[PDB]
């Protein structure tokens, strides 16, 4: 990527988990703020993981977790679609690509830290 | 929960993991069972360095955290010292260990 790199212990948890999990190793959950980190991010986690962004304030606005509005994306054809009753995070899947998907599903765990 | 952690940093010698894992203020990986032992194998996949050394006694492997091994899995015939010397110990070959240069480069593995 260049300027980051990013950890994983491969274990599947809801968002709230992988939050306090980043927190601990103090690192963020990981955010590819472009094509590279987003391959990075898909290489090391080699499943589904949640990414750090959701849009929980502002339906249909995705922001960072570390704040500001969302400018690299890659989402899936038809996505985001905020399915069901909603969906507020965000997991990386095939080919790298983005979904929406219910903070309370379990992916993989990545936290990101400045290389 | 899954206590070793991986990156996707490329293989590197021991001191860089050692300055990887402080960086990240854990430890290199240390398997105290069996269970633990696979639980490395699988997140590194390919070789990766242990947290156990005989650098300050030669022959004799300890924690780099401090103390005597209370577990090991070593490959038959291991640990050899081989040529020049080799103080550092990585998990290959079906879990089992091999004690090799700390000058080798391989998978950083980290505790928590
Ligand atoms: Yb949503
Ligand atoms: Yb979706
Ligand atoms: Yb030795
Ligand atoms: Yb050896």
């Amino acid at each position: 990527s260049g300027k980051k790199f990013f950890v994983t212990n491969h274990e599947r948890m809801p968002f709230s988990k992988v939050k306090a999990l980043c927190s601990e190793l103090r690192g963020t959950v990981a955010i590819p703020r472009n094509a590279e980190e987003n391959k990075a991010i898909q290489e090391v986690a080699k499943t589904s993981a949640f990414l750090g962004i959701t849009d929980e304030v502002t339906e249909g606005q995705f922001m960072y977790v570390t704040g500001g509005r969302l400018t690299y994306s890659n989402w899936k054809k038809d996505e985001p679609n905020d399915h069901g009753s909603g969906e507020d995070c965000v997991t990386i899947v095939d080919n790298g690509l983005w979904n929406d998907i219910s903070c309370q599903a379990s992916h993989t765990a990545v936290c990101e830290f400045p290389a």
